[PDB]
């Protein structure tokens, strides 16, 4: 498979076998296409279809509200806001692009793996409608930046929460490698969303917000990196790649995770399983990149000796059991996403036990869950 | 003596009396409430009719919105029928404008008529005004006097959603629209035609299916709809009702709610326990604010099976003390601040002053700008 966001070993299995006609995988891969139906026939979403307009005038420019920041009662305008940990104002469905990207990011994802899979056009066609809009479009593709992601009324400073925002449409940047050399995908829309990716990274990495992103202490970090790499292996910057991981992302394992393995810097949230867990989904998005040019994220080690399969050992006992788990979580934590972390990180160190305890809990067969598909082996 | 409405007119008739005579801490207290007001007197008067997706009549005067608990299903190809999550609220609730538009609308109304009833000052009543005929009367932007798409189920082929509760957020505002009547903005005219949707309100509420099947709702759903009830009731002056449904309806559904411990097992078994709990409380505070006003006090009048709103303030007691010690599942935080309100609503109508004491230690924050704690000075 070519350079993405995804599991390539899973990927490359899947279309092996639906060539192969064997009858297991066709039918998966035909639920799949019963699935993305509803992404054909999609209207493309825009970054421009917004009304409140961000501080620079630009529609094109992406702007959301930092979730845990809500208007202060006791100020006349509510100004400035203030941070309840782990409470999502509902403010932020304000803001159109929050939930347009996800839905961007899952239509674009599940047609570019199901072409890769398939081969069938009709895949390429519209994913392709979809990347040309979100991106590229002169009038209704996104500026290549997070400038205006998670602001927080009142503050007078730059930024504001991060810009973590950007996985889910840098996924989508990454499967566009998936429909070059469909008739669909012209070399002229390949060099725009080249050129757009080459913009965004420049912006990632030399932009005041990028740089504080690049060096937060805890999985804002970690994204950070994931999202770098998507970008990095879109532009087939393997070389980059290999430097981010031995030079950025192993340096922040290794300061991350304690002696026990424990994640301090998410063990103070109020929902510190679940941030716990996302650390984790970092590291695990960058795997399937950096496994893909020989580097293994869950078992090399950082200067200290710190590997991330440490972590996840942590962590174990309390995906059996999470209610076990003895720091503060204000709100349920979802077991289910321990399915694809225990069976990445699983498969990556030989640790069958784990693999094991991934299929137990398992996915649904029949789910339209886009970030499941590659996992039949869970389902 | 205040009208008849959805308050605690004891704290609202003291807030005027002490303003018209002078006294410092109330005069700048509702000089405060109305640097707060100021937003409302600007804000552009809201519609249910500003929305894209039309219910299945396809009128947009129909309120329509989603039953929060209600989830796609991803295991089915088109995600329906919906399947319910028990107090995780899905986020496609805020695709349908006027679940939270109806909260602005009903804080803007509720604000400017208590505005107006303790200052006096027809700026407060024009603009209470426009938000009334707007949102209520209005022959194009008046929402119609139902509520039979609120709270629906995708893919669910039974008339229900239990709907109704969010009517609480324009039942307060329809009520305090009394507090403006002699006012030179509200005419005979605009009266006569709000009393005329109350009317036809109150008719969809008491004989609908889903108004009769909400009737009979056996946990805080029932409880909320005799709340909602009264403020119709009230706004239109029917007097011997509101006895009549104290009587024979809230009372008897208060007495079969409470437990022997004065637990409200219907509540226990959410996964939001304390939060439902003291929501049934607060259905029988708002209940009350009416009934007191008319002579009937909800907090010490036993039902016939001897069960008395009493008994489930005082199992719930120790637990607006530390929320921590909640033994049942509440799979989100409480609130602890809306115990402030409920023990002094309680502790003041039962002589209980243990309630009325830990009721000002939880307290309120004097400068909050949250519209239901305007009346509650003794608070902050």
């Amino acid at each position: 498979a070519p350079l993405g966001p995804f599991n390539a070993t899973l990927l490359e299995q899947l279309k092996n076998d639906y060539q192969k006609g064997e009858k297991e995988v066709t039918r998966y891969i035909e639920l799949q296409e019963k699935v993305a139906e509803k992404y054909i026939k999609m209207t493309p979403l825009s970054v421009t279809a917004k009304k409140k307009l961000p501080p620079s005038k630009d529609p094109r420019d992406y702007m959301t509200l930092s979730p845990y920041w809500w208007p202060d009662s006791t100020k006349i305008d509510g100004l400035p806001y203030i941070r309840k940990d782990g409470e999502r104002n509902p403010e932020v469905y304000e803001y159109p692009e929050r939930e347009n990207a996800n839905r961007f990011g899952d239509a674009a994802y599940c047609l570019g793996v199901l072409y890769y899979i398939t081969g069938k056009e009709v895949y390429a066609k519209a994913c392709a409608n979809h990347l040309r809009t979100w991106f590229t479009d002169p009038k209704l593709g996104m500026n290549p930046n997070m400038t205006y992601a998670n602001a927080v009324p009142g503050m007078k400073k730059m930024r504001g929460s991060g810009f973590i925002d950007s996985r889910r449409f840098s996924r989508a940047l990454g499967v566009a490698k998936l429909i070059e050399g469909s008739k669909s995908w012209t070399p002229s829309d390949k060099k725009k969303l080249d050129d757009w990716a080459t913009a965004f990274c420049y912006w990632m990495e030399n932009s005041t917000q990028g740089q504080r992103e690049s060096h937060a202490a805890n999985n804002h970090g970690l994204w950070y990196e994931a999202i770098h790499l998507m970008v990095l292996a879109y532009l087939d910057r393997t070389d980059r790649i290999r430097e981010v991981a031995e030079q950025s992302i192993l340096p922040k394992m290794g300061a991350q995770i304690a002696d026990d393995g424990s994640l301090p810097q998410e063990l103070k949230r109020t929902l510190s399983l679940h941030y716990s867990t996302f650390a984790l989904e970092a590291l695990m998005e960058a795997n399937q990149i950096t496994s893909q040019i020989g580097i293994n994220l869950w078992s090399t080690p950082a200067s200290n000796g710190k590997v991330a399969s440490q972590a996840v050992d942590y962590l174990y006992p309390f995906y059996l059991n999470p209610e076990d788990w003895k720091f503060k979580q204000i709100k349920p934590f979802d077991q289910s996403r321990a399915a694809i972390l225990l069976y990445e990180a699983g498969t990556a160190l030989g640790n069958q036990k784990y693999v094991d305890t991934a299929k137990r809990i398992g996915l649904k067969y029949s789910t339209s869950d886009v970030e499941t598909i590659p996992y039949l082996v869970l389902k």
